[PDB]
């Protein structure tokens, strides 16, 4: 403890899920579901993958333990405005002393700090990713900055 | 100032450089420098601006204010690790009261924490542009987690 705020950590997490959305909207349908690379998947499942993961961390925030067909592009948007109505009221509540607690998952110890910057920084990868799609399917990115 | 120390962070940052390090060096030497989306760079490019900012950030710590041919993969993974030194040498001598000074640049007011955080945004980001790169010719990246 001695950088960054809850409220802060909150507000960056929050824009990044605001770039992917906007990056989930740029996709063409069809592309969305169907383009992806070499032994890679496409955004659609990538985009499923990292919503889940918010329920995850929702679900740990919400009971005090984690707990360890693919949505089209309207739906996975609909899913991911509840996820962030959920997270915007949610997670303010979030003890500060809880956010440090190392609880324990199967790799290890984690608290739910270390927990959310990975999930953040699971989503920039995927995002990234996502972007070479949009290029890949003649698609101007949203810009990343 | 109640979440993340200044070591976590270092260490957390440390850890991206070195999955970033693998990815440079899994890429094949042409396609390094060559292969690439519409309208996007090759990763060596991509790589080039990560360890310019790193620089960037460096002289940032160590004058106080912030300043506002490509490489081949060998001659950037050398690069990368005289940052990879200087960065373990010289940001745990940074005062954490530094840290959050909202230092002045040509878009606004900005800490060394904001910009950090951004640096390691946009590593992330870039990094898995390349693991859509390296899929793309034949090459399996380094696990993310
Ligand atoms: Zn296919
Ligand atoms: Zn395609
Ligand atoms: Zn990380
Ligand atoms: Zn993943
Ligand atoms: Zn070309
Ligand atoms: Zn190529
Ligand atoms: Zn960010
Ligand atoms: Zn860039």
């Amino acid at each position: 403890k001695l950088l960054l705020s809850p409220a802060e950590l909150l507000a960056h997490w929050q824009g990044h899920r605001d770039l992917t959305r906007r990056v989930i909207e740029a996709f063409p349908e069809e592309g969305f579901a169907a383009h992806h690379a070499p032994d890679m998947r496409p955004f659609q499942a990538m985009a499923c993958e990292l919503a889940g993961m918010v329920e995850y961390q929702l679900d740990w925030f919400r009971r005090g333990q984690p707990t360890w067909e693919l949505p089209g592009r309207a739906e996975l948007l609909a899913w991911w405005d509840k996820l962030t109505a959920e997270l915007g009221a949610e997670v303010p509540q979030v003890s500060t002393e809880m956010w440090a607690t190392p609880a324990t998952t199967p790799f290890g110890k984690m608290s739910p700090l270390m927990s959310v910057m990975y999930l953040i920084d699971n989503e920039v990868h995927h995002r990234g990713q996502g972007y070479v799609y949009l290029r890949e399917l003649g698609v101007t990115p949203p810009a990343f900055y």
